[PDB]
């Protein structure tokens, strides 16, 4: 044929079949847009930045009259099976279905999918799940046979297809995907591109924000992710929160899906996020909405308005900048950099809000292994988005926000850096609460406690070595059976913590009806878990505070120790020089029967004796004083090398300052010894002391403070909420 | 030209210049042999096992009377420059003009260098020197131009370039190495042979053992290195103890090159090795040949008869056999293998010899991550050996010795566990002895030595920590000025350590004139240091006992800490999974000016048709209870869990059973606020107790007993050389 200005463009029909089903649809067959007929094949050879300059094109731009996209789903995917992808097509489509039958809108109608583009960006070719691509050419955006790999020696670095299907999901079984047309069934413009590497999922969103978005040039961006089926108006709900223009991003609730029946609340693991994700999502979300500044914007369920973060956010967000501590550790917080780059943006009053009325139910993982790797990401991004979010505070009076707006942006910040300093010290703090706790009862009551109290700290002892052990030189996948084992430990030592805190209450209060563990009752069950809930009341979701409470308490040990020893060992995932370099290649010999073969070789006295004078001349000029400068690094073997180096000071700089606290309290590293040693000089240690009592109330009160902080902002968020409510009624 | 029978063999000239050297030394220039005209270029394309079989030779076994081989010198090189090449060269050279002037010989004469065959096996053409690839051309073993990649469509497994030379280096300045060839030179048959990949070390024994050994037939085969400089006549030493049949394996002294004058002395880390090197050869070596089982023979220089390795040694040696703990983990002990299997080997009586007045001196590392990362594979190999070695311990009895000789063998090999289970101790024993110094001279005198002893424990504690994190998950070379800072750090330490007991030595000889201390000195300055110079004296070497002593002494914590720890934390070097899987390739477009290219579509609806049915019944055959399992790993990336998981293992294990002597002896862990609660049942812990005065005086006393073994063993084996030195006069 021909091609498209440099452009392989192919538009190929679909199949007898579907079309048979797209006209059953239609009251007259004979008038079917050409849209539904065809299924338009591009080979993107360029990068995501050139794309309108290297005149590649979308189906949108080239109607009679351009479409305006008011909304531009993204669905990254990746080998994820048909069952997690069909289940967030049917989200979008029972959406995108919602949104056409809506009368009394501006924006939404009949005609409200042309508004719509779905935009699903696989990873890698070679990663798809081949169910995935069966799935996709099943609602006729996909066909076998073009997916030529290099166009004119140019590689291809995209497989664009695009067809405005008529087929909608309205089943997901355990292993069906249900497909009907009928006349209750709303076209959706599928653009769903595949690449042929597997870049990452960073460079997903460089090409749905960088490439097709700068085409589309779409209002609102929603980015998805297979497995996250919204609700049946979820996004519909989260594109409401972009009327008033200061909106510049906003994120909805993603909740846990639980499976038939809720089968999977039997596991421990999954009924433990669950609980933690209800309060993510009652406390932080709905705290930080309030300021205006949501830390992390779910890259699940999150919508940015797209003239937010076109510039300089995504500029940081993509490139971000030598090996320089902000520049090239950047990349930990994949997407939270995006969320503090537009808030913060100059001569731009950008916010973040939260909505509570659309929500996501995602898939969590269900094994201790996948557990543990998901969370490094999400733990090291999260500090390291803090660390440059609380360093360059001083970017929000240098932007376009208001005083009044500017002040809570300053104060939210001093509170989030209190977060993340309690976060950061909480090794120190489980385990002199730990150890407090379990050695004060053994004074008081003797008996067993006693040598509970040593069992438990060995116990403790030897699952965080093992543990940071694991870390620093081992894989979860490798040792599966012992991070189980370790979380079990955890558990025990969670549940004796629990019953000995019990036990101490009880008896002062016997000794008072017929003190640290006095208020140690109206601190932690009275005005810590009585507040949380309160909040799960006020936010009229309260069912997950008894179904799946006791796994989240029995398994906080292992998320404060666990989990974050993982991830504070892993920041940057190393793999060291791996190049391998070769030699020049030599001459060859091909015999035959006889083995004679072609002689041109070098029997010359004169061409031999000048390679004999070439070897000598190089043991005569050898000159080593002059010696040349030893091969230095690369620079994939150099940035490896400070990675390392940056990875090993954060581990070392962890450990020490949370020891610190714990030889101030408990009086260990020779402190105890050096207090007795002076006494001598003008010969026994204590065994605990007034500060131990005093770290204990200040450390249980400052959970019951925080709790109470998280609260009021649930509160004021809840109520803001009814009274927007009240007066839209 | 013609293959010899499927093996490309050229036999080309050396040179104008050469032959003219090598005419000078003949008094006629008609009568040269045809071995100094020419050189024999091979091509094995084949195993090692399989040189004889695929029918290639050397050039020793085509003469007219074939020659018997007695030494095969085999120097294993890599990357070396000149000068470390041409000083193992010289070394040898002057060893066979050495073993040429002898007259009252039966083995040795005017033409004892037919006997020695000199087998230079460089690691890697892509590797070697330029300009060791020049020394070697200039020596008459190197043409450039036949290094052919492939015969007949099979890679050429390594180059084979032999010939007997006249050339002899006579003297090895700082950049030169002078070559003449007059009146008073040896012929030298070089054999020098060059690998096409790095293969390792372990390799190239393996070429040299099963391959060119088996050709050769010699008597012993000496393995160099290139680098180590023999004597004048060392290696006519080293093979002068095969005259009794039952040496199955010899070696000599190693010593340190110091350099000119004695420069390398400054160096810190020279001079400690030094003296290391002279203990462990005046101490270890003499007091191990006595029982008649050297722990290792360096690979540096060392001596095996052929016939005693030749067989199952050498079988376990390089292929040694599922993931098992002694087969999977065994290769970490190269050639300590070798030594073991040939002592304890069945119905053979083979003893391992230990030769005095036969040295080479070495060229030792510099620098501290060079020296960090060698002494990680000698410490891992001596401590997978001397497990392997007790543990089959009941294979000395199954052996050909006599009685006599195997319960010697099973008391050395106690005695080699007991050492073993010292240097395994060695973190603790360290850290008490430091922790028991530091406190009870606080307690004796307080002043300043309070906060001294606070100061430096924590002082060890950070470089502890911190040497345990930078060996998990850091290179040496990554940071070295902190392992130069850690042991600086040690050696300080070590200064106050020994100011500590000189202090509280004078002070109790002070307070008796005018207990744990008193024998303090009669225990490690007495027992031991007087021990050590009298065992140098009588070697009759004790000139190091003061030129390099302190520096030794200073950098003893870094052997026993940052040593141990990183050769602990990197027992395996692993690399992890890393394939990197790649796609099926798929169609190719070239379009022309206009871009009209070719046509091989598919448009027909019956062919698209298909497609879409393909893709409906994978989505329809899903069967979700009959899932495919999971893909299991390989076995490069299922071996590296495995050796992940001994690593891990291992380290966790040396560290928690180190603790547990510091949690009795220092009573820390919970077990003294354990014994002060029962107390309290029936409320302080006391600072020092007796149990630590008891492990102190214990530890030192191991330090002496140990020193005493060695020193008894040194004196017996300079007595017997004695009385065979005084029978053969
Ligand atoms: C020999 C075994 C080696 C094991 C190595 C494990 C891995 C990493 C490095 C660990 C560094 C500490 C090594 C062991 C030191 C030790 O067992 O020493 C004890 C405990 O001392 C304490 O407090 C210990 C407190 C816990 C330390 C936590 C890890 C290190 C964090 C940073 C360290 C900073 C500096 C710490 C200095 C101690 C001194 O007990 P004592 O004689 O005073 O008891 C008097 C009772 N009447
Ligand atoms: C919060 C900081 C975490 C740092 C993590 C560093 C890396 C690896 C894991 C280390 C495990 C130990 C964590 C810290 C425990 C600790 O600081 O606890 C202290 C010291 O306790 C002791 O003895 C400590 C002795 C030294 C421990 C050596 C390393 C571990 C060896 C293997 C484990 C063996 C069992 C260890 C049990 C502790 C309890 O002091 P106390 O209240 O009794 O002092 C009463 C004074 N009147
Ligand atoms: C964890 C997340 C979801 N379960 C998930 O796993 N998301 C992946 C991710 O974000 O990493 C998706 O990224 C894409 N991906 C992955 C690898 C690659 O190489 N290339 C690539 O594109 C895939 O779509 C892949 O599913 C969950 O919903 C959630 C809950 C709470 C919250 O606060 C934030 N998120
Ligand atoms: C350390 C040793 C010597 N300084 C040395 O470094 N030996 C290397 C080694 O044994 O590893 C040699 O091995 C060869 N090699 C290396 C890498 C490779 O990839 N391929 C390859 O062939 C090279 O000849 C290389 O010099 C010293 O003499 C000594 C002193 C005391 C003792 O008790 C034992 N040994
Ligand atoms: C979570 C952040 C903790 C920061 C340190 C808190 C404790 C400070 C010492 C308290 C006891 C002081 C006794 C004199
Ligand atoms: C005086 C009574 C002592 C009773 C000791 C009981 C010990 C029980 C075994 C250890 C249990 C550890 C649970 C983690
Ligand atoms: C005199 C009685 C002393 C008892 C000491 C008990 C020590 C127990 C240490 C912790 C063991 C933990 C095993 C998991
Ligand atoms: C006293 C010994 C304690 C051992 C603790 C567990 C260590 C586990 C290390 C990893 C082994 C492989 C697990 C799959
Ligand atoms: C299929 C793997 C399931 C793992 C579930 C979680 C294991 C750890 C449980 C920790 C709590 C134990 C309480 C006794
Ligand atoms: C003062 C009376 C004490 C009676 C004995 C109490 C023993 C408690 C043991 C708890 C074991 C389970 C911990 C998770
Ligand atoms: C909050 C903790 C921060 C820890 C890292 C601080 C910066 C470290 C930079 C290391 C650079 C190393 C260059 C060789
Ligand atoms: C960062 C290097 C180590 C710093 C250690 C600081 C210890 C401070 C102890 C203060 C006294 C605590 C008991 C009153
Ligand atoms: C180097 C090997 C050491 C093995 C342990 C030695 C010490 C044993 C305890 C000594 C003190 C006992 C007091 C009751
Ligand atoms: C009562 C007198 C106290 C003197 C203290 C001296 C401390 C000196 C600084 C720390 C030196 C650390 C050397 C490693
Ligand atoms: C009442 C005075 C207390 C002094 C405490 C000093 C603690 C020192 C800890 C060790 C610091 C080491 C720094 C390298
Ligand atoms: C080249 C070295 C880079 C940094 C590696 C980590 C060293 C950490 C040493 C201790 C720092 C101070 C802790 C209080
Ligand atoms: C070129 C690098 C030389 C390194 C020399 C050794 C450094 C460590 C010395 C330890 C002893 C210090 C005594 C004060
Ligand atoms: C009993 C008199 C004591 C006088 C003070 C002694 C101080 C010793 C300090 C040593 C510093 C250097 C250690 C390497
Ligand atoms: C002397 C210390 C020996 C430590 C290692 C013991 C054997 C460990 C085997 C681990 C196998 C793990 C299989 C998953
Ligand atoms: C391997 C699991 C931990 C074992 C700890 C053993 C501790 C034994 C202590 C014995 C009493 C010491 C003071 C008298
Ligand atoms: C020189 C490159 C920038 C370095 C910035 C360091 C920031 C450290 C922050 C520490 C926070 C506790
Ligand atoms: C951020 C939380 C750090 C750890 C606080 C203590 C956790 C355990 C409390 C147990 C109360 C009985
Ligand atoms: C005086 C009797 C006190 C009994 C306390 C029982 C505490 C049980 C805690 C269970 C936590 C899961
Ligand atoms: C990052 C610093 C952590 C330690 C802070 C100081 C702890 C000691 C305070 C002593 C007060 C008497
Ligand atoms: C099952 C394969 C062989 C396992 C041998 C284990 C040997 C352990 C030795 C431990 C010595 C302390
Ligand atoms: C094998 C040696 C283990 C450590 C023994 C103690 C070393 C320091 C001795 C200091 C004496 C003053
Ligand atoms: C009473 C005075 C004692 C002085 C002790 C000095 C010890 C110096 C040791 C130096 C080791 C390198
Ligand atoms: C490998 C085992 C190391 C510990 C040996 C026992 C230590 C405690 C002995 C207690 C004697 C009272
Ligand atoms: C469904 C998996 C249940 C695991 C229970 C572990 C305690
Ligand atoms: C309207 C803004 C309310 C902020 C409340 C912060 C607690
Ligand atoms: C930019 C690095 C320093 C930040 C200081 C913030 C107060
Ligand atoms: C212009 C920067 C003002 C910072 C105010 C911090 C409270
Ligand atoms: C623009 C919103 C202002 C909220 C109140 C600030 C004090
Ligand atoms: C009273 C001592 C009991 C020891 C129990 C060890 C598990
Ligand atoms: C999934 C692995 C289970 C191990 C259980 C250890 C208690
Ligand atoms: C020749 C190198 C000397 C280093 C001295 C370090 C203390
Ligand atoms: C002749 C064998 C002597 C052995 C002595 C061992 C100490
Ligand atoms: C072969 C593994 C066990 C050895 C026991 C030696 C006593
Ligand atoms: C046949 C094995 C005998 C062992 C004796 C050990 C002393
Ligand atoms: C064969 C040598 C025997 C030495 C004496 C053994 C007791
Ligand atoms: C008397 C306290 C001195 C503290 C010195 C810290 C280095
Ligand atoms: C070779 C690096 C020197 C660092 C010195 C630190 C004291």
């Amino acid at each position: 044929f021909k091609l498209w200005n440099g452009n392989f463009v192919f538009d190929s029909p679909i199949s007898k079949t579907l079309l048979d089903q797209y006209a059953t649809t239609t009251e007259n067959a004979n008038t079917l847009p050409n849209e539904f007929k065809f299924m338009r094949y591009q080979a993107v050879t360029c990068e995501p930045n050139q794309l309108a300059e290297k005149n590649f094109t979308v189906r949108q731009l080239k109607y009679l009259t351009p479409r305006e996209t008011e909304l531009m789903l993204v669905v990254t995917m990746y080998n994820e099976d048909h069952i997690l992808l069909g289940r967030t097509l049917k989200g979008i489509m029972d959406n995108v279905k919602y949104m056409v039958k809506k009368k009394n809108s501006s924006t939404w109608g009949p005609d409200a999918w042309k508004k719509i583009v779905v935009c699903i960006i696989s990873d890698g070719r070679s990663k798809i799940n081949e169910r995935s691509l069966a799935l996709l050419s099943s609602l006729g955006c996909y066909q076998d046979g073009f997916a030529k790999d290099e166009i004119n020696e140019k590689k291809v670095a995209m497989h664009v297809y695009e067809h405005t299907t008529m087929i909608n999901i309205t089943n997901i079984s355990e292993s069906e995907v249900s497909l009907e047309c009928n006349q209750g069934t709303v076209p959706i413009q599928l653009l769903f591109c595949l690449k042929e590497q597997n870049q990452k999922k960073i460079n997903s969103h460089r090409w749905a924000f960088e490439g097709f978005a700068e085409l589309l040039r779409p209002n609102i961006v929603t980015l998805l992710d297979a497995g996250t089926m919204p609700g049946k108006d979820s996004i519909y709900q989260l594109w409401r929160e972009f009327r008033n223009p200061n909106v510049g991003g906003a994120c909805g609730e993603i909740r846990t899906d639980l499976g038939k029946r809720f089968v999977k609340l039997l596991n421990p693991l999954v009924a433990s996020q669950n609980f933690e994700y209800k309060m993510s999502n009652i406390l932080d979300k709905t705290t930080e909405s309030n300021f205006g500044f949501i830390t992390v914007l779910p890259g699940a369920f999150s919508a940015y308005r797209f003239e937010a973060v076109r510039g300089q956010p995504l500029q940081k967000y993509f490139y971000g900048e030598g090996f320089h501590f902000f520049s090239s550790n950047m990349y930990l917080a994949e997407d939270r950099i995006l969320c503090f780059e537009v808030v913060t943006k100059k001569n731009c009053n950008w916010i973040l809000k939260y909505c509570r009325s659309s929500y996501a139910s995602t898939d969590v993982p269900e094994r201790v292994p996948e557990f543990i790797l998901q969370r490094r990401r999400w733990l090291n991004g999260s500090f390291f988005a803090s660390v440059y979010s609380f360093c360059h505070f001083y970017r929000v009076w240098s932007s376009g926000h208001n005083i009044g707006r500017k002040l809570l942006l300053t104060v939210e910040f001093f509170y989030l850096f209190f977060n993340t300093l309690i976060s950061w010290f909480s090794l120190s703090s489980f385990f002199l609460v730990f150890r407090i706790l379990t050695v004060s009862i053994a004074l008081a009551y003797h008996s067993a406690f006693n040598v509970l109290s040593v069992i438990f700290l060995w116990l403790y002892g030897i699952c965080t070595l093992s543990t940071f052990i694991l870390s620093l030189g081992n894989k979860p996948k490798s040792t599966e059976k012992f991070y189980v084992l370790t979380c079990v430990i955890f558990a025990v030592m969670m549940i004796y913590m629990i019953f000995c805190s019990i036990f101490m209450s009880v008896k002062s209060f016997q000794n008072i009806l017929k003190t640290e563990a006095f208020r140690d009752i109206v601190i932690s069950l009275g005005s810590t878990y009585c507040l949380y809930l309160i909040s799960s009341i006020i936010y009229l979701q309260p069912w997950h505070m008894l179904t799946s409470f006791i796994q989240y308490i029995l398994l906080s040990p292992s998320y404060i120790n666990v989990l974050n020893i993982y991830a504070f060992c892993n920041v940057h995932d190393l793999s060291w020089g791996t190049k391998g370099a070769m030699a020049n290649p030599l001459g060859k010999i091909n015999t035959t029967e006889d083995g004679t073969f072609k002689m041109e070789v070098l029997v010359s006295s004169s061409e031999i004796q000048a390679n004999y004078d070439k070897y000598l001349k190089v043991l005569n000029d050898f000159d080593p004083k002059s010696e040349s400068r030893p091969t230095e690094p690369s620079y994939d073997e150099k940035k490896t090398g400070y990675y390392a180096n940056v990875r090993s000071l954060v581990i070392i700089f962890w450990v020490i300052t949370n020891f610190i606290i714990v030889a101030v309290v408990l009086e260990t590293g020779g402190i105890a010894d050096y207090i007795a040693m002076k006494s001598i000089s003008t010969a026994e240690i204590p065994l605990m002391t007034s500060k131990a009592s005093i770290y204990f109330n200040v450390i249980l009160w400052l959970v019951a403070l925080s709790a109470l902080i998280r609260f009021i902002g649930c509160s004021i968020y809840m109520i803001v909420r009814f009274f927007k409510k009240v007066t839209f009624r």
